[PDB]
């Protein structure tokens, strides 16, 4: 029964877990993925230390930053800039104080007024840089160890950020009804999370296991806004087509 051990993990299906009541999100016509995935991490890491479900504000990380300005739509950044801005300003507004609408990025940061929420109260980040990150292609030759890291920290954590690129996903008949068997590239260009896994059997009767991966292209795209994609791909393939994951390393208390 239970919805996520070592050999199967989907929130999704439990409508009583905090994780599920995350609704998917769509970053519109902006790079801002880097945003989506890294404030849902958070968001999994909140709801595991017994919070609500209360979604940060995309915004707010969009337009309150640090030093010269930035064309925040055309130029993606990274989920290090998250913490960044975290670390810089100690103040998460949620959704709801400020909410999301792609054409906005760019607009002054606003003002933090009396009755905004902050969802980062109490948190802190650890020591050194406070974040860790893999990278598939380092371990080309112990698979098995990339899939256990990735496995253990979805079932802590709630998530991975993962980076993949976005035309590996962009296949012409990209159906979220499927399994995608897929290859990835030297590099990557699009955020997204890693939230789940488990075995299933291919097309050709094969054993196999997948990810769920939650996406920020809104819930119409995929399967409800998540796809499925095997953990190895096809055997020709020289990248994976999770290219990097990033954790988090955050101390917050267990409270609300
Ligand atoms: O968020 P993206 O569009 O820079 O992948
Ligand atoms: O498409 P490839 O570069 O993963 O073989
Ligand atoms: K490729």
């Amino acid at each position: 029964n239970m919805f996520c051990n070592k050999e199967y993990c989907n929130r999704l299906k439990d409508e009583n877990n905090c994780i599920s009541n995350l609704q998917v999100e769509d970053q519109g016509n902006c790079d801002t993925s880097w945003i989506f995935a890294s404030k849902y991490h958070l968001e999994t890491i909140r709801c595991m230390k017994g919070y609500e479900p209360t979604k940060i504000s995309a915004l707010y990380v969009a337009n309150c930053y640090k030093g010269e300005h930035k064309d925040r739509c055309d130029e993606g950044s990274s989920p290090m800039e998250f913490l960044q801005i975290i670390e810089d300003y100690g103040f998460l507004p949620a959704e709801s104080n400020y909410p999301y609408n792609y054409v906005k990025v760019g607009e002054q940061c606003p003002k933090v007024e009396d009755h905004w929420m902050n969802l980062w109260d109490n948190g802190k980040i650890l020591h050194g840089k406070g974040y860790t990150a893999y990278e598939s292609e380092r371990f080309h030759d112990n698979m098995d160890a990339f899939v256990k890291i990735i496995k253990t920290e979805v079932m802590n954590k709630g998530s991975v950020i993962a980076y993949i690129k976005a035309e590996n996903v962009m296949g012409y008949e990209f159906s979220g009804k499927k399994v995608q068997n897929l290859c990835g590239d030297d590099t990557a260009d699009h955020a997204v999370n890693i939230v789940g896994y488990g075995n299933y059997v291919n097309s050709e009767g094969e054993k196999k296991s997948y990810w769920i991966v939650r996406n920020s292209w809104g819930p119409y795209w995929g399967d409800e806004g998540y796809f499925k994609v095997d953990m190895y791909g096809p055997t020709h393939c020289h990248f994976n087509f999770i290219h990097s994951v990033v954790i988090f390393n955050v101390d917050l208390p267990m409270n609300n």
